[PDB]
């Protein structure tokens, strides 16, 4: 599924990712823009063999298992191919566990040299929240 820029605030919003860990709705709207264009369906490989997996982008070196990262953790306890769902409750739940181990939402490359210190509240401009 490719979410709408305001139906994917909403549903970040519903799961309880407006201002967690002092990030702000516009920043997980940005953040799914630029890692995946909101495509729940979106993979990309990693050049150390991993991938990231989802709308956002959520990658299992670390974070999910896909059967084909050897070495690697499934941190967020769940198979890669969850993220994928149109549900994005997967994704949303392990996220709030990636930006919660230290470093922020600095973990999210796109984030940080796209939409870290931006005007990132553009992103739910219009939406009914
Ligand atoms: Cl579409
Ligand atoms: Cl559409
Ligand atoms: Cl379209
Ligand atoms: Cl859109
Ligand atoms: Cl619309
Ligand atoms: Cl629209
Ligand atoms: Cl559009
Ligand atoms: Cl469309
Ligand atoms: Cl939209
Ligand atoms: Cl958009
Ligand atoms: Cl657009
Ligand atoms: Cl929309
Ligand atoms: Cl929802
Ligand atoms: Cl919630
Ligand atoms: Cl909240
Ligand atoms: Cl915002
Ligand atoms: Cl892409
Ligand atoms: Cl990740
Ligand atoms: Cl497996
Ligand atoms: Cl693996
Ligand atoms: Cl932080
Ligand atoms: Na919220
Ligand atoms: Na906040
Ligand atoms: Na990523
Ligand atoms: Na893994
Ligand atoms: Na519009
Ligand atoms: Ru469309
Ligand atoms: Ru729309
Ligand atoms: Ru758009």
């Amino acid at each position: 599924k490719v979410f709408g820029r305001c139906e994917l605030a909403a549903a970040m919003k519903r799961h309880g990712l407006d201002n967690y860990r002092g990030y702000s709705l516009g920043n997980w709207v940005c953040a799914a823009k630029f890692e995946s264009n909101f495509n729940t369906q979106a993979t990309n490989r990693n050049t150390d063999g991993s991938t990231d997996y989802g709308i956002l982008q959520i990658n299992s070196r670390w974070w999910c298992n896909d059967g084909r990262t050897p070495g690697s953790r499934n941190l967020c306890n769940i198979p890669c191919s969850a993220l994928l769902s149109s549900d994005i409750t997967a994704s949303v739940n392990c996220a709030k566990k990636i930006v919660s181990d230290g470093n922020g939402m600095n973990a999210w490359v796109a984030w940080r040299n796209r939409c870290k210190g931006t005007d990132v509240q553009a992103w739910i401009r219009g939406c009914r929240l």
